[PDB]
């Protein structure tokens, strides 16, 4: 079997990324966020405090005839910008993008945290990196790509991310199509759970390629580029008038400015992250002060491959026995 869905920006930023999913019987179509950072599919629901929704669509488990509590078992998760969620589970039928999976564990919200519920275009997250991370006690769940993967023609997944526009999650198979020149596949470690991977290095606009080793996870569900200082500190020194503002939370720049592009290495392929997708504009409504793409990881714990990056490649998640990931332009 195979699924293809498509995927559309929330905004006019690319904030993120919502992605319509069936879950139950008869349907009913929530729009999730698919976070390769997580691995948790969890629902704005009928359960969920009603101070706590505001315009989501929500799922309704007695609705659905192939609907299951799933007894005794519960989840509470909390993400790296410090959002949180937790509840309830149910089992139920969850299709995407014509791929069907019975038994999925349906993570239904009791609770959100605000910025959730400032987010009325998200119905709630599918997570896609390894069921390690799944936060259902007592018992353990599986993510829907888990699910399925026996299924599968072939055990991946792939990610193609617009900048300003819609885009492409695949399952099963590899659209030769919507890439150009060959994918370059490299190592994954799965230790911490994620889609970790070892780039081999950057560029900043026209400048020369630093060869240099940089850890860091393909992640679906952060919206920018976290990289270590003294990439960051490269990168915006070719911008003039940029700097760091710990009043706005990292670095800014004149929003009359051409930013440069940014090149990040894949074994020996390059892809180019072209400037302007590094601009996520005023910091405030009407403010000549620019938000930047690119920022520090110092503090966060680990790089992150945010959309900035992903959404300038076609981007294959291999989930064979020993997984791998891989890239092409585009």
């Amino acid at each position: 079997s195979t699924g293809s869905a498509t995927t559309t920006p929330i905004d006019s930023l690319d904030d993120a990324y919502i992605t319509p999913v069936q879950i139950g019987t008869p349907a009913q179509t929530l729009n999730l966020d698919f976070d390769t950072g997580s691995s948790d599919l969890w629902v704005f629901s009928s359960e969920t405090t009603a101070s706590e929704v505001d315009g989501q669509t929500i799922y309704t488990p007695s609705k659905s005839t192939t609907a299951k509590l799933l007894s005794g078992a519960t989840w509470s998760i909390s993400y790296g910008d410090g959002s949180s969620s937790s509840g309830d589970v149910y089992t139920d039928t969850v299709s995407v993008g014509g791929l069907t999976v019975t038994g999925q564990a349906v993570e239904s919200a009791k609770k959100v945290s605000s910025s959730f519920t400032e987010d009325s275009t998200i119905d709630g997250l599918l997570g896609l990196a390894f069921s390690t991370l799944n936060t259902v006690s007592p018992t353990q769940q599986k993510t829907f790509f888990d699910n399925a993967k026996a299924s599968l023609d072939s055990p991946v997944f792939t990610a193609d991310l617009g900048y300003h526009a819609p885009g492409t999650y695949n399952f099963g198979f590899i659209d030769t199509t919507a890439y150009t020149g060959s994918i370059t596949y490299t190592a994954v470690s799965t230790k911490q759970g994620f889609w970790e991977w070892t780039s081999t290095g950057y560029a900043v606009g026209s400048g020369t390629f630093k060869s240099t080793s940089i850890d860091g996870i393909a992640d679906t569900g952060t919206t920018l580029l976290y990289l270590p200082a003294t990439v960051v500190s490269a990168y915006w020194a070719q911008v003039s008038g940029a700097k760091s503002s710990s009043s706005v939370g990292g670095y800014v720049f004149p929003c009359s400015a051409t930013l440069p592009s940014f090149t990040f290495g894949v074994g020996s392929a390059r892809i180019v992250i072209p400037g302007d997708y590094i601009d996520f504009g005023p910091i405030s409504t009407g403010s000549s002060s620019c938000f930047g793409g690119i920022q520090s990881s110092a503090g966060i714990g680990i790089n992150i491959f945010g959309d900035v990056a992903l959404k300038a490649a076609f981007v294959v998640f291999n989930g064979a026995t020993t997984p791998t990931l891989g890239f092409a332009s585009k």
